[PDB]
DNA sequence: TGTGATCCGGAGTCTGAAACA
DNA sequence: TTCAGACTCCGGATCAC
């Protein structure tokens, strides 16, 4: 019964892990998000060799400049992607780089679905058995394991975990271990899948935060006795802006769709009389991203762009007795943080917030952080 | 046959050199 | 002080020998 000892031993370094970030990192438990199943095709397509936010505003491009006109339906019109050519899909997303390649991987992929099936769609692939679904998404060209294993465990709900460059660099330097794949999914092949996508959740949000490639914050980081590199060892690039919480009430949020019942984030107010509204991730896409939104922090919020131009100006009465809170702008999530200490990150992800894009609501299009936010 | 390169590509940080002295 | 190149980012396909 040695596979007996192999699971446990498994189970429960994980176990630690996923407890121990529970406090510093917030609630990363599992919590649907709405969307189809070809947007999370096609945002695995998209994430191939890019950072997190670049992709995720290459798919907010793509869904604004292309407008549709846990709730499957369709955010992007892919028949008009199939349409247009290949050089304006490469333009929608050039920012993520690689556009021209991937615009015609997109493109190839789309024209097989159709010739498949005659539709652009994949919502029977949750009722058919997992094997056979890893097999016909393997078959795709321009996708492979770590891709596929995503679109499984993050939109089909079946029982998979990707081993990306973040992944396996942390299982390396702590106390566990294609090679990577071969030691780790035998003995990560029978768990809940809400464990699953939480363990995968925080184990990419960690890379990002504490366990990055170049000067790891072991200072701070929580798992310093039960590493590797730590065992054997022995500022410009965040402003934070004090603002006020909005409650829903508001008059201020008169026209502002209202927030979203599984919304975990209120809306904010940052000052400069004038102010400008952050609107939440949740709330600004009206749920309905690929792969579960977990390509945005748990409390990440958007700018709004025409707040943000022309502030609005507000009196100081209906503001007065608002609380106040932190928003840590920056320009990517890893950045934000270094140098950070425990303390500090710990209050960031339970009693503050977080915001690297800004967002242009009318034409629900991406659009880069102000000058004077960041 | 099993890696081992080389490609794709924008956007950012970070060094090292070439600079003040 | 300027400043350009290497490297990193939730990766596949195509040769080469
Ligand atoms: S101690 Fe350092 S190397 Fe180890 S898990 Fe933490 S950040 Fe990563």
């Amino acid at each position: 019964k040695w596979w007996e000892e192999e699971r446990n031993v498994f189970r429960g370094r994980a176990d630690s892990f996923i407890a121990r970030m529970h406090l510093v990192q917030g609630d990363r438990r599992f919590t649907p998000w709405k969307g189809s199943v070809v947007d999370s095709v096609v945002g695995v397509f998209l994430t191939q060799n890019v950072s997190d936010h670049l992709s995720s505003s290459a798919f907010m491009s793509l869904a604004s400049q292309f407008p549709v006109p846990r709730s499957t339906m369709d955010t992007v019109d892919w028949k008009a992607i199939r349409a247009a050519d290949v050089k304006e899909v490469a333009e929608t997303i050039k920012s993520r780089g690689m556009n021209h390649k991937l615009a015609e991987r997109i493109q190839g992929f789309l024209d097989r679905l159709v010739n498949d099936h005659g539709s652009i769609d994949l919502e029977w692939l949750r009722d058919v058995p997992p094997d056979k679904a890893k097999e016909y998404l393997l078959s795709f060209n321009g996708l492979g394991l770590k891709s596929v294993e995503c679109v499984r465990l993050l939109t089909l709900h079946h029982l998979a975990f990707p081993v990306n460059t973040n992944v396996g660099r942390i299982a390396v330097r702590l106390g566990w271990v294609e090679s990577i794949q071969k030691y780790l999914w035998p003995r990560l092949c029978k768990l809940d899948q809400k464990t699953l996508y939480e363990l995968h959740y925080q184990m990419i949000t960690f890379g990002k935060v504490f366990c990055t490639k170049s000067k790891p914050n072991c200072n701070a980081c929580p798992m310093k006795g039960e590493c590797r590199h730590f065992a054997s060892a022995f500022s410009q690039l965040r402003t934070e802006h004090r603002v006020y919480e909005l409650p829903d009430e508001h008059p201020l949020l008169a026209q502002l769709e209202k927030r979203e019942p599984d919304d975990p984030c209120s809306y904010l107010l940052a000052i400069w009389v004038r102010g400008t509204i952050l609107i939440p991730c949740r709330t600004a896409m009206r749920g309905s991203f690929p792969l579960n939104g977990t390509y945005f922090q748990v409390n990440e919020v958007f700018a709004d762009h025409a707040s943000s131009l022309n502030p609005i100006n507000v009196p100081r009465e209906l503001i007065w007795e608002l609380p106040r809170r932190t928003v840590y702008f920056g320009t990517s999530v890893p950045t934000i943080f270094k140098g950070l200490s425990t303390e500090k990150i710990q209050a960031c992800f339970w009693k503050g917030y977080v915001c690297v894009r800004g967002f242009d609501r009318k034409t629900r299009g991406p659009k880069p952080l102000i000058a004077r936010l960041h």
